[PDB]
């Protein structure tokens, strides 16, 4: 079955999948993808997955020479299953020095949770079964 | 207490970062450590961060501190042993540590602070914390 568990706790776990989605750290790579693996429902642990993937494999074109760091700046509920997360990322070189603006994205999410997993490691990361059912993150175009 | 399996969730994360040291993640542990910790919990794992032989000093970005946990066993009525492992890390430069922390916990609803309740919805609180080696007889 699927349980609501109220604005703060959304707010919790939605916070936690965007900041370990949309980080990229050499050091953290197996915290951060395993983490928003477990937390995305089948179809977009897949669509994650494409980022790590092929010839643009973000891990292997980045590797150990840059980071990405991720600033939430708010976040919005509808109270059905839907959420916007408005987040700024800034690229950083091997010397901590920023390469390029800091990207102003917007990610539109749906959410739900399943149950704790049967997993022991995976319940222990996922007590409540918070699954992200869609993600797509796109960059806020400020106008004016 | 929100019973075992919530309790473990957090449980896993405090020790997770208390224990770790990463010069590029120190802001997100400590602040995460000190706001899972009743007052004096926090004067406790400060003084590791303080003095000439503050952890942050001394490792600076030449080493980590890497943690994993073993095991967690909960002795109702909000006490907890939590059996990890940490070792010190080049860019495995040391021998592993097996410590067992034994803990207190409680939880004392959300937060005022929205930065706070963020990263601590339910008040998870750490009442007390001791992090001890294991020694391995025989
Ligand atoms: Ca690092």
């Amino acid at each position: 079955h699927e349980t609501s568990y109220g604005e703060v706790v959304d707010r919790y776990w939605l916070n936690q999948y965007v900041l370990n989605r949309e980080n990229y750290d050499y050091d953290t790579i197996q915290l951060n993808y395993d983490t928003t693996a477990l937390l995305s429902a089948a179809s977009v642990q897949q669509e994650y997955y494409k980022i790590y993937d092929g010839e643009n494999a973000r891990d292997k074109v980045l590797s150990n020479k840059a980071r990405i760091t991720v600033k939430v700046r708010s976040i919005q509920l509808n109270g059905l299953g839907q959420a916007t997360v408005r987040f700024t990322t800034q690229q950083l070189d091997s010397s901590g020095a920023t390469t390029g603006p800091k990207q102003h994205q917007i990610a539109t999410i749906g959410y739900t949770y399943v149950g704790a997993p049967m997993k022991s490691s995976d319940r222990l990361l996922n007590p409540l079964g918070f699954q992200i059912t869609s993600y797509r993150s796109d960059p806020e175009i400020l106008l004016n």
